[PDB]
């Protein structure tokens, strides 16, 4: 009971919702749904805060607040023609760190350029940004790409998107995104300038978000049936040391020689735990920590004292060694580095497998009922994306079981001059990502 009691791959649902509780994660407040976000969820969102908050000044975006809102979006382009009036006023760059399943907690941005070609590049600067938040800190891989048109921001020119994909329900979940706007709320509220000829022009708009469903994506990609597992840049404790008694003593000398592992790790800015608890088993405690997410586990026993070494254990596929003691910092930084490294690229394989490249719908239903998301040539009719999606509804009689247009890749594989659309039979025009969605 205290640990998780249901399987990820057999009870999806049930799994999610004992490991952010046991995993101390959040806490609800009531029947409502509401839930507290607790210092190991917010120190998880304070580690990629800082991280893009050091990326985005290096664009010289500015924080801000806009405390007015209606819904839901913030009352601010309606202000610009305020700040506006010439280009040596551009580019105008601003974000917010906003606080209001619902999403508590998230980040907007907003930028004008003075044309297109600027407020482009910033947008796929920023998506790239995300990329790297996701990658670098989440380890976790997201494809990157454009959004249909029946999929896309109302108000956009064009919305480029970040897509992850959780294997276990085959469903494809929206990680971020950067939109670029145009001159669209450049025209509604005259958002004006005067360029280096003296002439007036519309200002190019960009808008990018992301919120705590990146922490989801996070939990869902990684965790597994002993609960929680953190890559170690979002995991305030990377290692616990778990002392192991055999009644036969000395308990003392135990004590000692784990203070003396804790010190050096701490003194060489690693922050520990040392479960020092008498009451509990060191079995309870190896749950305990494994359930809470921790990277590394420091086992100490007699056998340690007499060989002057301890026992690493790794938290993302259990495997143990051997360290001497005086080479455990050094050991311990590079397993901190190879565990990111292999949570990400067995995560990035998932994804990889789960891309089937069709060209023509017929296999379709093959990769669907095996979970797995297709990359089709497509016409890209918009009166098709409603057409694909009834249709995959019907064959799959199945929370919808309709696959939807996620993203047309960044990244495309060659297009043969006469492929036809997987679905219509018209020319297609590019290679498009297909799946079952949240
Ligand atoms: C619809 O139900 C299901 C029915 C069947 C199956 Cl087979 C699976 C599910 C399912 O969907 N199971 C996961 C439920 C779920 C997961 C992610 C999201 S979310 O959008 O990503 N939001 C966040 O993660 N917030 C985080 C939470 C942790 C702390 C920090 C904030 C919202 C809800
Ligand atoms: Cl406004």
């Amino acid at each position: 009971i205290l640990g998780i009691t249901s399987k990820k791959i057999e009870n999806f649902s049930d799994w999610y919702t004992q490991v952010i509780v046991k995993s101390e994660l959040i806490e609800y407040y009531d029947i409502s749904g509401c839930y507290i976000l607790r210092p190991a969820a917010y120190y998880i969102w304070e580690c990629v805060q800082a991280f893009f908050n050091k990326e985005i000044k290096k664009l010289n975006v500015e924080n801000s607040y806009f405390p007015l809102f209606v819904t839901s979006e913030t009352i601010m382009y309606s202000v610009f023609p305020k700040w506006i009036r010439s280009y040596r006023d551009l580019p105008l760059k601003l974000n917010q760190w906003n606080t209001v399943t619902r999403e508590f907690l998230w980040q907007e941005g907003h930028t004008a350029h003075k044309n297109e070609e600027e407020a482009v590049k910033l947008v796929f600067d920023i998506l790239d940004l995300y990329r790297r938040w996701y990658e670098e800190y989440l380890a976790v891989p997201i494809i990157k790409g454009i959004k249909s048109e029946g999929e896309k921001f109302g108000g956009a020119n064009f919305t480029s998107t970040a897509e992850a994909f959780i294997s276990e329900n085959g469903r494809a979940i929206q990680a971020a995104t950067s939109h670029y706007l145009g001159t669209n709320f450049a025209k509604m509220f005259k958002i004006e300038f005067e360029d280096e000829n003296e002439v007036k022009q519309y200002v190019h708009q960009t808008s990018w978000g992301c919120t705590t469903r990146s922490i989801g994506i996070m939990i869902m990609t990684h965790g597994d049936d002993k609960g929680l597992v953190l890559p170690p840049n979002v995991s305030k404790y990377k290692v616990v040391i778990v002392p192991i008694f055999y009644k036969t003593t000395d308990e003392n000398a135990i004590h000692s020689y784990c203070k003396d592992i804790e010190k050096i790790l701490k003194n060489a800015q690693i922050n520990c735990v040392y479960d020092d608890r008498a009451s509990y088993s060191p079995g309870y405690k190896f749950n305990h920590w494994e359930l809470r997410g921790i990277p590394i586990r420091i086992e100490v026993g007699p056998k340690d004292l007499q060989n002057n070494s301890c026992v690493i254990v790794r938290r993302d596929n259990n495997e143990k060694c051997n360290v001497k003691k005086e080479s455990v910092l050094l050991e311990t930084q590079q397993m901190l580095v190879d565990i990111h490294k292999n949570l990400f690229l067995k995560a990035k394989k998932k994804l990889d497998d789960s891309i089937v490249q069709v060209t023509s719908f017929s296999e379709v239903m093959n990769a669907l009922n095996k979970k797995k998301m297709v990359l089709a040539p497509w016409c890209e009719d918009i009166a098709t994306e409603e057409e694909i999606k009834k249709e995959t509804q019907r064959l799959s009689l199945n929370l919808s079981g309709a696959m939807k247009p996620l993203c047309i890749p960044l990244d495309q594989p060659p297009m043969p001059p006469n492929m036809k659309c997987f679905w219509s039979g018209k020319p297609a025009k590019r290679w498009c990502l297909f799946g079952r969605s949240y």
